[PDB]
């Protein structure tokens, strides 16, 4: 099996805007997670071919990763902060679907999610 194409990161047929929440999501949330020790498995789409995991995309039908999220933010792909937050949560949830609780990768994801939730609790105000 091939990899699927990666998630779309730009779309000129969607209106675009910058908001202080979206800016915060890039400059604080993404930045903070990205530089974490355990960020690396989540910085790009899962290359199931390289990892020789033919079952990964048989079960994960909404893949998501921070590389994609970062590009989406950089390309003003999101109109609402909640769209971006949903992408992070999808990424975490995917990990908790494919992998056994307590596995290495799950502990890693959990560490990131804790930091994620901490930064989101500090999200600035709408406008
Ligand atoms: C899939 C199931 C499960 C799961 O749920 N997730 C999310 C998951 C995700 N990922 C992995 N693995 C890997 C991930 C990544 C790599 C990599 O090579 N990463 C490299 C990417 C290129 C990097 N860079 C360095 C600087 N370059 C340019 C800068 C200098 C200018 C840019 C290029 C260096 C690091 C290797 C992996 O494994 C060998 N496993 C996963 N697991 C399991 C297998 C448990």
């Amino acid at each position: 099996s091939m990899n699927p194409p990666p998630p779309e990161t730009s779309n000129p047929n969607k209106p675009k805007r910058q908001t202080n929440q979206l800016q915060y999501l890039l400059r604080v949330v993404l930045k903070t997670l990205w530089k974490h020790q355990f960020a690396w498995p989540f910085q790009q789409p899962v290359d199931a071919v390289k990892l020789n995991l033919p079952d990964y995309y048989k079960i994960i039908k909404t893949p998501m990763d921070m590389g994609t999220i970062k590009k989406r933010l950089e390309n003003n792909y999101y109109w609402n902060a909640q769209e971006c937050i949903q992408d992070f949560n999808t990424m975490f949830t995917n990990c908790y679907i494919y992998n056994k609780p307590g596995d290495d990768i799950v502990l890693m994801a959990e560490a990131l999610e804790k930091l994620f939730l901490q930064k989101i609790n500090e999200l600035p105000t709408e406008e």
